RNA sequence: UUUUUUUUUUUUUUUUUUUUUUUUUUUUUUUUUUUUUUUUUUUUUUUUUUUUUUUUUUUUUUUUUUUUUUUUUUUUUU
């Protein structure tokens, strides 16, 4: 009867979606240069730290060599970045050269491999640092300059440094993306965590400056977020040992984890688990068995599920509260009374059902919390008792 | 209807757990060195425990000395202490060069056995002890002189002082990375409870300048750290007998579990398991079914579960109680309001959410410790008996 | 929801608490010598408790010789004490050596097998014993003097003799660790019983200055009190015929049971099986759930746990009143008020919640002496009469 | 056998939150003690065959009455 009602949404959220696309659908690459340091001396490491930091300080580069450089400047952490890179790379937008610095004989900029094959690189790579500082006004990428003057020989003091910077980089992708400017708020709230803890070493904290442009550069190409997310899934998984250097990723993965996707996580925590007697009207019912596609489809993505708005794949469309906008209304109606960070998320959308949003909030504020309606007889509560809760309640 | 979230919030948080992370990401391993007790002389022994102890004590040491300095400050109690820390060491972030220091021949510093590869090494450590002593304004690591002299030939006062030593690094690690300061309280607390029960001998107390500058190394080092929590998972597991040194350690340990988790616990102590009435708040719900997901988390991260915090694991930010705020703020209105220990505990967050807070309050205080809703019937205790128990309570 | 919650109060009890500590582990042993009886000769097995007591009674003798001595003192009921030693040691602290003294020919030191092998041994135990004899203003370990002149050369005022010394060390264990001062009525008591019962000779009573350096002794050795607990348990064990000796051991053997547990026994005797309807109260849920983790878990700690305050096994800790505080103040409340010998226990914790104690005398005094509830309707008889009892006998 | 109707038209990105912070050894009591053989009754005994009455007898066909018989189209108003 309903049943193969309920069985066709759910062939229509499947469907095609097996196999594979044809081969005629490859897009056009773009090649990016990305200067890999392929060396344990900290000296290198910190100097080239310090050209990729000024290459996206820099208004006269181009984003196909600010990308090479954010690729450059996360994954300092690994004894052959050049492993990481070519095993996690994946996407089809990029054909990378990586070129081994190898001495970093050049004093400010990489040295060239091929130093003979054009000097005009490494003077429009020069032309590029100087336009950094002398568009910044002189100002370094830090907040105090002597981290920019200060060159690095000592291990612990390199990995300090590298992992204070890289940690500055990844608070940003958790909104780079979703709230693009807006976000130096939480930006800030994340660095104060980090820093209290000690996993970082504030004197080369990073101005509002840099960081500005670093997270553009995030917002703008899905190459480095695609990369960022393929490390982001790769040291999430379990068991493994860690170092505080892939430990601090990880960590700041529980931020950029269900990034962008707001408004549908909201309807299951705040519409479907909080059960209110409303779920039993017969509006909801298409958008319920919209949501039992939805999570079924989300486990169907599997790791990358997460990240999808990151990622901009295209499934993520069907993710959207446009796709069950009663009880997304409904729901937000219960997130605004209930979480007052919840008060604080944007919900202008065209497809708001404000009859729906007010019985939400009436379902939370009017029901006095729901205490009327306990869910569950394993208390074995007096009416009595569910009546005093209504009253303290309000 | 319902059955579907929560297996799809069992889902999201298994998700990407599976597996194994590749080799891609290994990290660059700093150089540690561990000087050893290569022997079981108390000479040895007791003068290397002293240069370690000054070696922490000097403001020109390094870090990577310094950490290396703290394990073997923490190894002294082994029969084979390059052993106990090679078999334990399982750390990313080092590389571990071990000196078991043969024969001590240098004196005041520690002895390196084909020398300093330019005598540097042993100039460096010198000028470590010097400035030590010379920083601390001539004040001994110990709140009396005479231990800093004394030269240990006998076994009996050899483990007799380590054990002090060690027990008085190990009181830190309880607080070390949850609050590094408040912490004497605390730590001298504890110390009382050793001595009382004359396991550790007070003739070897260490100064409250020694003990901040041993706690600073282990709140800003993760690899000291892991080194402890890996040694004391190791001696809280069963199945042998303990000598005395062993068993003080997994004593501290009683401590240390659950650390900088607080919140987790308070909300299953005083949220869920205290069972108010106030349960039957639909709201709540989404927090249950997270706490629930949580404790099964809990019991698949296994051993280091209750240490997760000093390891510096990312998984404690699902832990974290801004997961789940309403449930966490009526748990922390029932704690305060019940338990004269708690409120103690700083509560300042963002997501306290205070009228959940309140009836957690009312719960405990303003619904008599919740008196009328007994939860269960054994007892089936008179009405006169509970209004007895709403009066004494004093609301 | 709750059940999965208890289910998670038990993981966390028992997570870890699995498998074998490693070697890697392995604690420093201290070196000591027990002087042991190689025959059954009277006139040996007495000198050499002679000996022993004096060892301990000397205040130049090092902890390692007074250890050792008191495992010669209390060995001498066995016809091998060197079996008896060897056989139930059960700790890495020590590395014990036995010696099988042969005859004590070498005048008031214990002999030695291949003579003096340092050619001092036996003016160390010289100066030990005479700076015992001196020290104690002309004093014998004994009340009677005459106790310490006479030679005993039968097996029948032997055994009278050695079983009145080794009650005297054992009554002493069951408050040696807890309250270590503050024994003496219950070594009175406890000396009153015995004497009356005619299972000891009270010509051969110890001073309280023998007692209290024995005490000691006790307390600021675990090694010693290992070695107690490791042969206390093994006689408690039935389906045996037993000498005289062990007997005594084993009557003393309930006086030690449970020592320094006070607090946990105190909250399952009274409160829980008292059943109080303040116990159907929210506050408690999380303490009851407690006390249950730690039932099953004194469970599954098995023979050992009734003296883990004396092996100072790091469980204990669980076990301790902080852990269940309110529970504890109220059971404290009813203990109190109850029980005549309660209350003489010192129990200014600074956990003492007194809101919950003050119900736990409110309970048990207040309603109605603990008659305004009867717990189960065992014989159903007139609750009138029952009420007019409990006024007439005012709470 | 036959005789309708049967294209389309809306909506469908995102935006919050998310490290920590208290407690947490121990302390009391804990042998015993009284009672604890027996003692009386305890066969029997009365009464218990039978006896009266106990065929039958009245009444008991029938008889009156019992076809039918009148009435029975209409008419005003709107």
């Amino acid at each position: 009867i309903f049943e193969e009602a309920a069985s066709f949404r759910s062939y229509q959220s499947k469907l095609g979606r097996d196999g594979r696309a044809s081969a005629a659908t490859a897009t056009l690459t773009t090649k990016i240069r990305i200067f890999v340091p392929a060396t344990n001396s900290p000296e290198l490491r910190w100097e080239l730290t310090l050209f990729a930091l000024d290459v996206i300080r820099s208004p006269s580069a181009a984003e196909s060599m600010k990308v090479g450089a954010a690729f450059t400047l996360i994954s300092m952490y690994s004894e052959r970045p050049g492993a990481l890179i070519r095993s996690l790379l994946n996407d089809p937008d990029i054909e990378a050269v990586i070129i081994d610095v190898g001495s970093m004989v050049n004093g400010i900029p990489v040295m060239e491999r091929r130093g003979d094959k054009a000097q005009e690189e490494m003077e429009g790579l020069m032309r590029i640092l100087k336009t950094a500082r002398d568009s910044s006004k002189g100002k370094t990428p830090f907040v105090d300059s002597r981290a920019y003057g200060l060159r690095i020989t000592d291990m612990s003091t390199l990995v300090s440094a590298v992992i204070t910077i890289e940690a500055q980089i990844w608070i940003l992708i958790a909104k780079a993306v979703t709230a693009p400017d807006t976000a130096e708020e939480s930006e800030t709230r994340r660095w104060a965590k980090y820093v209290q803890q000690k996993r970082v070493n504030p004197f080369f904290a990073l101005t509002q400056q840099w960081l500005t442009e670093m997270r553009n550069l995030l917002s703008q190409s899905l190459s480095v977020r695609k990369f960022m997310v393929e490390i982001l899934i790769e040291v999430k998984k379990g068991g493994s040992a860690k170092g505080r250097a892939v430990e601090i990723i990880s960590d700041i993965g529980n931020y950029v984890e269900e990034t962008g996707m707001a408004g549908f996580f909201a309807t299951i925590r705040f519409g479907l688990e909080t059960r209110y007697p409303a779920l039993a009207l017969n509006e909801f019912q298409s958008d319920l068995n919209t949501i039992k596609s939805l999570m079924l489809l989300y486990r169907e993505i599997g790791p990358r599920a997460p990240y999808m708005v990151l990622l901009e794949e295209s499934i993520q469309t069907k993710f959207a509260p446009g796709g069950y906008p009663l009880l997304w209304s409904f729901a937000m109606g219960v997130a605004t009374t209930i979480d007052r960070s919840m008060g604080a998320l944007n919900i202008n959308r065209g497809y708001l059902e404000p009859m729906y949003f007010r019985l939400g909030q009436k379902s939370a504020r009017h029901h006095a919390g729901g205490i009327d309606q306990n869910m569950a007889n394993r208390l074995g509560l007096s009416s009595d008792q569910v009546a005093e809760l209504a009253a303290a309640v309000q």
